[PDB]
C-alpha cells in the first residue's frame, strides 16, 4: 500500500532475533527511524545500517532494521559487527512490514532500501524509497526530521 | 506432497550465492545427497553441513545444501567458513524446493531438517525427516546410503 507522509503508519508483525513477535506497539511513545534494506549482508546495507545506528540519538528513540534477511542472519550480523545496541527486525515470513509500507520488491522476494521517520505518535514524518541508481539513502535529511521530533 | 523412497525426485528451482537460477537438471548425471537445513545461520545447521560435506567423497557425486536462507547469508557463510567448494542454494523466494519435497516448516517458513539421496536416475534411494525432539539427522545411515549407490 503506499505511504504519505503525514498519514499515521500502518501496524505489522515481524521477528526479532530470537523469534519474538515485535509489532510497532513495542516500540510505543518514541519516536522511530526505520531503516528498510535488502539484506544486512550486502556492503551497502551494511553501511546504512552503521551509519543510522551511530548518527542517531538512541536516548531520543528507536532506530530499526527491517529486511526479508532470516533473523539467524540479523543476529549473526550484529554478533559480527560486534554491536549490542543494535535493533534488526525480520519480515521474511509474511512480508507484513513490506506490504503496508509498500516496499516489496516482488520478483526478488526482498524489500526495497527506503527510510521512514516516525514522530512519537506514530505520524510519518519522512519518507525516501531510494531510487535506483542512486548510492545511498538521504542520511542527513531523515536524521533532521528524527532530530526535529 | 509426500516423496517416499523409491520416488522420483521432484524438479525445483533454487538461487545459488549469486542469484543464478539453478535446477535439478544442472545436476544431471551424478548422484546427490540433499541436505535441508532451517538455517545455516544456526550451529545445529552448521554442523550438519559440515559434516554432510566432509564425509561423503564428492566425485561420487554432488552434496547439496538447501535452504531458506537468503543468498546473501549463504555466500557470506561460505566465505567465513573458508570454504569454496560447498554447494549452498536458496530457496527462499519460491519455497520451490520445500513445497515439491514436503519439507516446509508452514508457520514457520521455514525447511525442515532433513536428508534426501538420489541416485543418478534421480530415483530417491534414502530420506529421512528429522522429527522434532531428535537430536541430528542419522548421519551415517544417508552417508551408507549415499555410498551404496
Amino acid at each position: 500500500q503506499q505511504i504519505n507522509e503525514g498519514d499515521f503508519a500502518p501496524d505489522f508483525t515481524v521477528l526479532d532475533n530470537d523469534l519474538n513477535q515485535v509489532t510497532l506497539a513495542d516500540y510505543a511513545g518514541k519516536k522511530k527511524l526505520i531503516s528498510v534494506v535488502p539484506s544486512i549482508d550486502t556492503g551497502v546495507c551494511d553501511q546504512q545500517t552503521r551509519k543510522f545506528n551511530s548518527d542517531a540519538s538512541k536516548e531520543e528513540g528507536i532506530v530499526l532494521t527491517i529486511s526479508a534477511d532470516l533473523p539467524f542472519a540479523q543476529k549473526r550480523w550484529c554478533a559480527s559487527a560486534g554491536l549490542d545496541n543494535v535493533i534488526t527486525l525480520s519480515d521474511h515470513r509474511d512480508l507484513s512490514f513490506g506490504e503496508n509500507y509498500g516496499v516489496v520488491m516482488e520478483e526478488l522476494r526482498l524489500l526495497a532500501r527506503a527510510v521512514f521517520v516516525l514522530d512519537a505518535d506514530n505520524k510519518v514524518v519522512y519518507k525516501e524509497i531510494v531510487s535506483e541508481g542512486t548510492d545511498f539513502p538521504d542520511f542527513d535529511a531523515a536524521l533532521a526530521a528524527y532530530k526535529n521530533i
